[PDB]
Order: C-alpha cells, then structure tokens, then sequence
C-alpha cells in the first residue's frame, strides 16, 4: 500500500464532512447526493421545516427535494417507503442497549394512532424500535416530541452508526460480565452530539455497526458488528478487546476479525472515534456493495488498518489485544423469556414474546401500563424482537401472569415461537421480495403443530438478500425469492439456510436448499427439526 493511499479524502468545510475535490471521481449516486447538499442540514439548520411545507407531489419533481425525502431525510431516521406505502414514512430511533421508558413508549404509540390503517410499529433486529404511518408535513412536530421525551431518531439510516446493541440483561442479571448501558449510552452520546447531530461521523462511505458486550451469552452478536467491544482483563485493568469488519450484505458475509487492540474502559469512545475517522477518512467511495469497513481492512490489511486508527487515538497510543477476555466460552445461551431472578434481592425480570416484533399503539399503551404498575416503568428491546420489563417485585409475579394481554404476549410461548425473527418484508420494504412477517407465523404455527422439540431452534426469515433478520445466524434460515410451482406459475419461496451458530462458537449458515416455493415449507421444516434437531411428530 503506496502512502499517497493514507491522504485523508475527506475535510471539515463550515461544520462538516465533504469529499475532497480530487477525491470525487467515480464515486457512487448516493455520495453525489451528500456532496449536492449536506444531509444534517435538515436537522442543524432547520431544513427540515420548510420542506415539511412543500406538497409531496411537487417534491417529486425536483432532483434535490426529492433526494431531500427519499436518502437525506434517513439522516434524520426517516424512510420514505416509496414503492410500498407511498407518501408515508417509517421513521427509527437511537436506542442504545434497546432501553425504552413507558413515557417513550405512550409516546411513540400516540404517533402512530394518528395514522390508523397506516401506522403500527415494530422492534428491530437491533433491539430499536420503528414507527409507522408518519406523513412529512408532521415531521416538525413529532422530532419535537420526541425531544421533549427524551427520544433521538438522528442518524440511523444511510451512511451513519447504526443503534448501539448492548446486553439485553445489563445491569440486573446475576450472570454479567459488565453492564453495557454506561457504555452504549456514551456512544450514542457521542455518535449523535448528545441528539444535536454529529457531522464529523455521519459521512461515512456506508452504515457502520456497533456493539458492546456485557453478557457471556454473547446475546449482542459480536461476530456479526463493525466495532465489537469485548470485556477484556489487560495486566491487572478493566477494559476491551476489539473486533472489527463483521457485516452481512448480499454479495458478502463477513465474522468480525481481532483488531489486535486492547482499550481501557475509559476509551471506549475515544477509539470508536478513531475508528470512525480512520473509515471516514480512507474509505472506498465506489460500487456500494464494496464500501462497506471490512474491505477497507482488506484492503490496508488488518495491520496497515490499526496503524490508521492508532495514530488517531489520543497520544496516539494503543495497546495489544489481551491474550484472553472475559467471556467464558464454557456457556449455553440462557431464554431470557419467562420470569427470572434479578441480581436485586426481591426483584424479577419477564421476558415477553411479541410476535415477529409486530405492535399496534394498543398494545404498546398496554405494554407501558404493565412496565408503570408492575416495573419501574422501563421496557428492554431485544435483537429477536422481543421485550423484557425489568425491576418487578417478585412478590406481584402471580398477579402479573393472570393479566389478559399476557396470552397474547406470552412469558412463555412455544419454542418455536421463541427463536423466531423476520424482517419487515414486503408489507412495507421496497426491496422485499416476499410478504416475511405474516408468512413466518403462519408457518411456524403450522410447523408446531406437527412437532414438538426442547432444543432451542432459532428460526430467522429474511425478505430480500440484504438479510436484515440475519438468516446467516440461524438454525434454519428462509431468504425470500421468487420460484415456481409444478405448473410453472410464479409463487413466493425462501432459499432455506442451514449451519448458523451464535455465542462463543459462532459461524455463519450457508444456502442448504434453494427456491422451496413458501407453500412446501412446512413439510420441509417439519422433517428437518425432526431429522437435524430432535424433534418428535405429534
Ligand atoms: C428494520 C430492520 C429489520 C427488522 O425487521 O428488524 C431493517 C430494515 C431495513 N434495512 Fe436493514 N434492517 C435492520 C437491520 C439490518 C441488519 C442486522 C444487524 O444490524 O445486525 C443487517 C445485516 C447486518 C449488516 O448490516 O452488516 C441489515 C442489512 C441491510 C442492508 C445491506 C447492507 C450492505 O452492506 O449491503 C441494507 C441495504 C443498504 O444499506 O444498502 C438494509 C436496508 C434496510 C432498509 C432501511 C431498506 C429500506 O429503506 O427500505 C429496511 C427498512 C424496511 C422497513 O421499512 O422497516 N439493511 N439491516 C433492522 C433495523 C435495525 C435498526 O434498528 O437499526
Ligand atoms: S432483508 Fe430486505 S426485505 Fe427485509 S427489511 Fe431488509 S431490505 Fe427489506
Ligand atoms: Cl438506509
Ligand atoms: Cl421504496
Ligand atoms: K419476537
């Protein structure tokens, strides 16, 4: 690697982040875009304000604007679902370690009411939450209610730092290692200028993952982040082994490989700032498919790569990764589901299934109510969709059990139902090629039916190949596509995936058996658990 190839591409211009002039030569549509205008300008200068003004109709018939609506205003958390549900807008949040509160949650649900038919909301693969239905002309108000709840939506689509995942269990399971809020909580802090906007971060060459690990579960999916931060012991001090590169895209799936680094706890934003400045910076800027960090580390080497982050860091000192961390590779991953003991003597922690992470504003208003009468008015996200209120006395557990929407969201679900994951699919995602959602409840019930089993299966249905509900993580994977039926009619299917393993002993699954039309499933899935799984026919 020449050294003309370390010359920063990127400089601060009036507050933020351009390409430099000589830099910006075969670069992809989406960097033409923010160089054309800066997209934190909607939110740091008020842009947004305006154009919330302009009809959609005349948005649409201007390259700027409407650019504006349908990439820059991802800076902001909003998506417009411009094939599937034109005019209208999902919009996610910062969520750092999935930690919402019931005034956040009533909140959120009123935003949603509003849009009836087109609203309801759901919890991401990255323990956030999405809301639905938002139409722009209230854009406005509801970044300002937000605000006033305590909420950030900036900076979680596009070429940003996505939600910081952490321990689902931090700082109430007996078993952590560290909990992981302080930390997920600075970096989202820092990620986000403490909800002003961070320009110096949100000109990356493409999205950028991160997590925090407290849990010897590894329920934070290190394997698979950007930046995974491993509790690590280093002569006799606290601090973190970092791994870097891990991602999942259509043409590339990639574990996470050992930076060589060890960070005291105190430097963790410090070196994520590093790192980001080091992608910022040297990142490649062409074919998106190939932006992502990973092949920049390919590309310096994973050494050349640590020397760019190194000289970075404060006194542009880091240290060697510590020969051994803190996870205990002698563990099996613990069902947070159902009523469990919290470190706090007298209080329970219950894990809810919410299927396929689907709610309508009733249920979360239900969902607060439970949190403010038998918690403490907090409600955990977790990667598989689902939730945790923590801090319940163990004394109101009986009660608890007995309240009807406790049947819907269960403590204690079939297994299957447990481990199940989908994508948002074509309900609502332009790039869905299968409805995921509805089919993967359906199709798991039928499976249950049918069987019976004790081992854990975790079950992820994926839309598109972009594999936002990560089927390269499953026991058995479903990756939509379209094939045929024995007449040759076009029918909605799923590349089935076997082989994905998570915690200490992860690896990713590979395509077992392709274009099975969604219809033959059942029988497939029935035979495989029985054959692969143990399960038993009913
Ligand atoms: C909601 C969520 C899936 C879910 O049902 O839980 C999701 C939904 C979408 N993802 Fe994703 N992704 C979600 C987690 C992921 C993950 C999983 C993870 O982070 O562990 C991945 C794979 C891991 C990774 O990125 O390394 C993922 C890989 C992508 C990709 C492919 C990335 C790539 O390098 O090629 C895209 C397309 C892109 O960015 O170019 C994408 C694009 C999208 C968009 C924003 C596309 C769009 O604008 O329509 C989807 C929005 C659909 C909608 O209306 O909900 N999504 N996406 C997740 C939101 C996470 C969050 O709260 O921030
Ligand atoms: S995997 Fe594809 S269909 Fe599913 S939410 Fe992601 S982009 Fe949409
Ligand atoms: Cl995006
Ligand atoms: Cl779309
Ligand atoms: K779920």
């Amino acid at each position: 690697v020449a050294a003309e190839r370390l010359e920063p591409r990127v400089e601060e211009k009036d507050g933020y982040w351009i390409l430099k002039e000589q830099f910006r030569k075969g670069i992809n549509p989406q960097e033409k875009v923010k160089i054309e205008k800066e997209p934190m300008k909607l939110f740091m200068e008020n842009g947004i304000e305006e154009l919330a003004k302009i009809p959609i109709e005349e948005i649409d018939q201007s390259k700027l604007t409407k650019d504006d609506i349908d990439v820059r205003l991802k800076w902001l958390g909003l998506f417009h679902r411009r094939k599937n549900q034109y005019g209208r807008f999902m919009m996610r949040l910062k969520l750092p370690n999935g930690v919402t509160t019931s005034a956040q949650t009533r909140y959120l649900a009123s935003v949603i009411r509003k849009y009836g038919k087109e609203g309801c909301a759901d919890i991401t693969t990255r323990q956030n939450w999405q809301i639905r239905g938002v139409v722009l002309p209230d854009v406005p108000e509801i970044l300002k209610g937000l605000a006033e709840v305590g909420l950030t939506s900036l900076q979680s689509g596009m070429d940003n730092v996505r939600n910081p995942v952490g321990n689902p269990l931090a700082g109430i399971d007996p078993e952590e290692i560290v909990d992981t809020r302080p930390y997920t909580n600075l970096l989202s802090q820092f990620i986000t200028g403490n909800s002003r906007g961070n320009p110096a971060v949100s000109n990356l060459p493409r999205k950028w993952n991160p997590c925090v690990v407290g849990s010897h579960d590894l329920y934070e999916h290190p394997h698979i982040n950007d930046l995974a931060y491993m509790p690590a012991t280093k002569d006799g001090r606290f601090g973190f082994n970092l791994l870097v590169g891990g991602f999942f895209s259509a043409k590339r799936c990639d574990e996470a490989i050992p930076l060589d680094a060890w960070v005291p706890a105190d430097d963790v934003v410090p070196v994520c700032r590093a790192i980001l400045e080091a992608f910022r910076d040297l990142g490649f800027r062409g074919n998106r498919q190939k932006c992502r960090m990973m092949w920049l580390i390919d590309e310096l080497g994973v050494e050349g790569f640590r020397a760019e982050v190194e000289k970075r860091m404060p006194q542009q000192q880091l240290e060697r990764a510590s020969p051994e961390d803190l996870v205990q590779k002698q563990w099996e991953r613990r069902d947070y589901l159902g009523v469990h003991p919290q470190k706090q003597e007298g209080y329970s922690f219950i894990g809810l299934h919410i299927p396929v992470g689907r709610v309508q504003a009733d249920d979360m208003d239900e969902l607060a109510r439970l949190a403010d009468e038998y918690g403490s008015g907090e409600i955990r996200l977790t990667v598989e969709q689902n939730i945790i209120i923590p801090n319940i006395e163990t004394s109101k557990i009986e009660a608890l059990l007995k309240e009807p929407v406790l049947s819907t969201f269960s403590p204690d679900p079939p297994i299957l139902m447990k481990g199940l994951v989908a994508c948002t699919g074509n309900q609502f995602c332009g790039q869905a090629i299968i409805e995921t959602k509805a089919r993967s409840l359906k199709i798991t019930e039928e499976v249950q039916r049918q069987v019976s089993l004790t081992k854990p299966v975790r079950m992820h249905w994926t839309g598109c190949p972009n594999t936002c509900a990560q089927v390269q993580v499953a026991d058995i994977g479903f990756m939509g596509c379209l094939t045929r039926d024995k007449n040759g009619k076009t029918v909605e299917g799923a590349d089935v995936f076997l082989g994905g393993r998570i915690g200490s002993d992860s690896h990713l699954g590979e395509v077992y058996k392709k274009a099975v039309p969604c219809d033959d499933l059942v029988p497939l899935v029935v035979d495989l658990l029985v054959n692969n799984f143990g399960a038993v026919p009913r």
